């Protein structure tokens, strides 16, 4: 699990959801595996705005911090889970690292702020979920 705070916002992966968060709606995205809903009071992280491609994240499952370079946001393939069928997911980073299903919402971090959420895994893998293209965050 894991959120991330900025301004009268709440970042979280889509399928963690909870009923407050989808009652105060602002945007969600089946195919990056993101939805954003309205906080009433003022958060305070930074939102990364770079090219980045080295960074530390959070592993729970490991109660660890990780650094990792990553790839830039694209079109990956994800195997199918209880959430979602097999599909393309997009926006998505990939690391070599340790990650599984509790995972998801452990902060991705750059020297400029926060880079992304945990949101896939598996193979040796983790997958990120970018936020660094949603300007909109800081406004
Ligand atoms: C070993 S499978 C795995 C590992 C770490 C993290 C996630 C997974 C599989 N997964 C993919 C998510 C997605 N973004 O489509 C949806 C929920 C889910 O459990
Ligand atoms: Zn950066």
């Amino acid at each position: 699990s894991g959120a991330i705070y900025v301004g009268n916002y709440r970042v979280v992966n889509r399928h963690l959801a909870t009923h407050n968060d989808w009652a105060n709606l602002v945007w969600e995205d089946s195919s990056r595996d993101l939805l954003v809903s309205s906080t009433t009071a003022q958060g305070c992280d930074t939102i990364a705005r770079c090219d980045c491609q080295t960074g530390v994240y959070y592993c729970s499952s490991r109660r660890k911090h990780y650094p990792v370079s990553f790839s830039k946001p694209s079109l990956i393939f994800v195997e199918a889970s209880e959430y979602y069928p097999a599909r393309y997911q997009s926006h998505l980073m990939l690391a070599v690292g340790h990650s599984e299903p509790g995972d998801c919402g452990g902060i991705l971090r750059c020297q400029h702020g926060v880079v992304g959420i945990v949101s896939t895994g598996g193979n040796g893998l983790v997958g990120f979920a970018d936020v660094r293209d949603l300007l909109w965050l800081d406004e």
